[PDB]
């Protein structure tokens, strides 16, 4: 997150980080056996660490549970983008609590101009390279779809929107991706892609989670 602020240790309890050995992407906790993420994160070998703040120290409230199994979008085109979303699997229920707790899907999409929270461990410079040991946060608007369109001609399909601030310096970043856009309590978006980091007239572009509610609910129903 380029151009956001410390959340403070647990003020975000369905964040969580995916680890293959270090902190490579965020998810977002939707129950307690499942996490939304980004398909362009897919790899085997996941631990899903939850109640995490400071993902470099052991400060009492996390859980790591490994993934049992994970399911990439059917329609998922890691060329284009579209349908960045997959679900993951633990191999045992979180414990829910105050500090490790789900987030509810939508019940209709999101619109322009709505305020939402953007959340990560990744990259904080635009220029450069600084990666943070605890949670970054931004509040950051959606954006029109014109206005997304315009800003990424030809890329920007009926899956994805926009996030953030034309002028820029405030946008998420690498190692960001997978991680949760929550509008007035809902999860709306998943970190997927972008120009750069904080460019100008080079918004964030997130997959548009309220497309994608009866598959995850179809999903979970049978696995
Ligand atoms: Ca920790």
């Amino acid at each position: 997150i380029v151009g956001g602020y410390t959340c403070g240790a647990n003020t975000v309890p369905y964040q969580v980080s995916l680890n293959s050995g270090y902190h490579f992407c965020g998810g977002s906790l939707i129950n307690s056996q499942w996490v939304v993420s980004a398909a362009h994160c897919y790899k085997s070998g996941i631990q899903v660490r939850l109640g995490e703040d400071n993902i470099n120290v052991v400060e009492g409230n996390e859980q790591f549970i490994s993934a049992s199994k994970s399911i990439v979008h059917p329609s998922y085109n890691s060329n284009t983008l579209n349908n960045d979303i997959m679900l993951i699997k633990l191999k045992s229920a979180a414990s829910l609590n105050s500090r490790v707790a789900s987030i509810s899907l939508p019940t209709s999409c999101a619109s322009a101009g709505t305020q939402c929270l953007i959340s990560g461990w990744g990259n904080t410079k635009s220029s450069g390279t600084s990666y943070p040991d605890v949670l970054k946060c931004l509040k950051a608007p959606i954006l029109s779809d014109s206005s997304c369109k315009s800003a990424y001609p030809g890329q920007i399909t009926s899956n994805m929107f926009c996030a953030g601030y034309l002028e820029g310096g405030k946008d998420s970043c690498q190692g960001d991706s997978g991680g949760p856009v929550v509008c007035s309590g809902k999860l709306q978006g998943i970190v997927s892609w972008g120009s750069g980091c904080a460019q100008k007239n080079k918004p964030g572009v997130y997959t548009k989670v309220c497309n994608y509610v009866s598959w995850i609910k179809q999903t979970i129903a049978s696995n």
